[PDB]
């Protein structure tokens, strides 16, 4: 009956509307993914329930318990029927779930507090005074972990052992750390967020250099899911009619 | 174990004739981005393959009259080719009849002009008629403008479909030659990938202006219900994550006559 949608609370994808306290159900939320979910549901003709992933994670497989967490986990163990959020299409995930073609293209990038003397990944790698890290249980950490590229390889050996920990549990925590570390902390995140934050007060962060790779976000469903193929056609249609660019301009519409 | 028939297309730097092709046989006649990818794909998946240039030299579209598919898409649809490894754009009409792996390259529609031409964006193009402009036939780009309800693009399509002489070209090479020979009176709408490649080729007289009109990607394609599909998709994502696809792009794109 009601499709259970798992998504994550990350502006401008999903955020609490003002005065949400007296609101109920899906009306409590607004954002890029909120509108996209509505679109998908409208064209596919089904009711749905937005639910914030319990642990607030994107999705990774515990190196020990070998159990998947985050939104990926919700789909794998059957808690959600579909994930509609900025979930990165990767090999280890495609091995356990299905993704539609990307509804957004992006790449890993570098966020620094304005004034920080670093222009690129090469810059970060050769020094240590300026610390840097990424999010836990995400596609960025994994990217560096599996990279054999000298540049990105060096960076990993540095992060994997840095103390105190350069890793963060949430993205909002990685941004907050840059803003508060007087230039001693650079953050590695996806271009999408780096751009969003650069146009926000106190307008003290910025993206430097080009992206380190080219990937995309896809709508995810349990492996061999029935809704899968239909959702993919729906998404390609929305993109081709220019609605997805419209949504992007709307939510990425200080500094 | 059977030799996999791979349909591809002659579009530099994806698939090009090697300098000594006249005295060479089969796959050794070609070189390029896609030739290298086909090799990488074939290696990991463990199978032998035969590169075959698509007979009509087209990408793929369904005929408005006969309703028959042509190009590489046609090769897959009618069972002539087992797989397509080329810069084939992932699109709705195609996904309806064939399968695509996830993108091995990202791009968007762009504007190529003869340097010095007074045009900076699609909006500029649509607001005048002194400078003609068109696109490639039987491809995703022409279909984009035909189905766009966006003011600018809609207006651009209204002009193009009725222009005289025709503003459409059969191959990308033809589009580039027209830009170069028309003294600035013709602008060509094509995918950023090809536009940036040409910008680095002699006589270095063309250039991309404005930003992409959309965002999409190229994907390896297989017939619907193909056992190769899923496996090749994972193989491509792997190559992508290891950076092999970016190194491959550098090689054939920037490793540059300008
Ligand atoms: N998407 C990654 C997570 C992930 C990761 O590993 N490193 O960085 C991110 C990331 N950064 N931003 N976003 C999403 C975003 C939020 C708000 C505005 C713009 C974009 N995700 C994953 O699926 O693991
Ligand atoms: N990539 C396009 C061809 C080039 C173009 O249409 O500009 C296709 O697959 O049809």
């Amino acid at each position: 009956k009601t499709v259970v949608v798992t998504t994550i609370l990350e502006s401008p994808y999903v955020m609490m509307k003002k005065n949400h306290e007296m609101l109920e159900g899906n009306e409590r939320y607004e954002g890029y993914c909120v509108d996209l979910a509505a679109e998908i549901a409208k064209h596919c003709g089904f009711k749905y329930k937005l639910t914030i992933v319990g642990d607030g994670k994107y999705g990774a497989r515990d190196a020990d318990t070998k159990i998947w967490n985050g939104m990926v986990g919700e789909l794998v163990y059957g808690k959600a029927d579909i994930a509609i959020a900025p979930l990165t299409i990767t090999l280890v995930r495609e091995e356990v779930i299905d993704f539609s073609k990307p509804f957004m293209s992006l790449g890993i990038s570098i966020m620094i507090k304005k004034g920080t003397p670093i222009e690129s990944a090469e810059d970060l790698s050769k020094q240590t005074e300026i610390a840097y890290g990424t999010l836990d249980s995400g596609s960025t950490k994994e990217f560096f972990r599996r990279s054999k590229i000298a540049v990105f390889d060096k960076m990993w050996t540095y992060m994997r052992s840095a103390e105190p920990s350069v890793f963060v549990r949430t993205t909002a925590e990685g941004v907050a750390r840059v803003r508060k570390s007087k230039g001693k902390y650079a953050y590695l995140l996806e271009s999408t967020m780096n751009e969003y934050i650069e146009q926000r007060k106190p307008c003290d962060t910025m993206k430097v250099g080009g992206n380190l790779d080219s990937k995309g976000y896809g709508i995810a469903t349990p492996k061999g899911s029935s809704l899968g193929n239909a959702v993919n056609l729906a998404v390609l249609k929305l993109n081709e009619q220019g609605l997805l660019d419209k949504l992007k301009n709307k939510w990425w519409y200080e500094c």
